[PDB]
């Protein structure tokens, strides 16, 4: 068999049609960087960066996401069962070093709690749900953090796509399971929109090397879904997704 195959399973090949971002270049100065939006109603895509769009990243906390959907599938989790008791380990960052719901353990990214998620799902169900919902190349061989800088990746545009599918009720996953986790990564809601999404972070050579923040905004009479993507030899991390998503869409008068 072909190394290409192995090459290939590394982008997202998609000849979706796309408006071009190129002027968002400056706002990713200091990075290989993407953004992409997809507005739903006039259902088409905006990309900066198409190549970076299509590279398949590890996702990291953005994970998170998913793996509580398919805990709250096998009622691993339920509507009123989100606790999680501390271990009494202790972490450095201190809003760790506590119990936790579904709210919190997300809002602070507790990575233990989505561990003990993990731990506790059926290696192949997890593939069968990767299967399920076209997670990026669905390689879990890595770790056992598969997640987290190792063999699972996936791109913006995928990152895109599948909170699109999540909302628009094309995955298997409960409705009201989805409500939880939307809830969960609420960042601010007003009468005249909703603004939902997840930061992510990856850690290579010592170094802040990956970020991500995902989301969508979802207004009165649309909804716009949104990832970026930073590469860098350092400070490419989710509060500097975050950042830049903000300023891109508070420009595009969004949020
Ligand atoms: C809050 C984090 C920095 S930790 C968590 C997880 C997920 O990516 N990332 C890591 O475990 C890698 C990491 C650890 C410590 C500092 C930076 C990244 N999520 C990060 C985030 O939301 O940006």
């Amino acid at each position: 068999g072909h190394m290409s195959a192995h090459v290939q399973q590394d982008k997202y090949e998609t000849n979706v049609s796309y408006k071009k971002l190129n002027q968002l270049a400056p706002y990713f100065k200091g990075f290989d960087g993407s953004f992409v939006l997809y507005n739903e109603r006039e259902q088409a895509y905006s990309i900066y960066n198409e190549p970076e769009s299509k590279q398949r990243y590890s996702p990291n906390s953005t994970y998170k996401i998913y793996l509580a959907l398919m805990a709250f599938d096998q009622n691993l989790l339920s509507l009123n069962h989100t606790e999680q008791q501390w271990d009494k380990h202790q972490y450095p960052f201190k809003e760790w070093n506590q119990d936790q719901n579904l709210n919190s353990s997300m809002k602070y990214s507790v990575n233990w709690y989505y561990e003990n998620l993990n731990k506790h799902l059926r290696q192949d169900e997890v593939k069968s749900y990767l299967d399920l919902i076209e997670y990026g190349n669905e390689e879990i061989s890595g770790n056992e953090n598969y997640w987290n800088e190792s063999s699972l990746k996936i791109s913006a545009i995928e990152q895109v796509n599948l909170l699109k599918n999540m909302k628009q009720h094309n995955m298997h996953f409960d409705n009201k399971a989805i409500e939880k986790v939307e809830n969960s990564m609420t960042l601010k809601q007003k009468d005249t929109y909703k603004y939902v999404g997840k930061t992510g972070t990856g850690i290579v050579n010592h170094k802040e090397a990956n970020g991500w923040f995902v989301g969508y905004v979802e207004t009165k009479d649309n909804t716009y879904y949104f990832a970026t993507h930073l590469k860098g030899e350092d400070n490419a991390n989710g509060e500097k997704a975050q950042q830049i998503s903000e300023r891109i869409l508070k420009e595009m008068e969004l949020i």
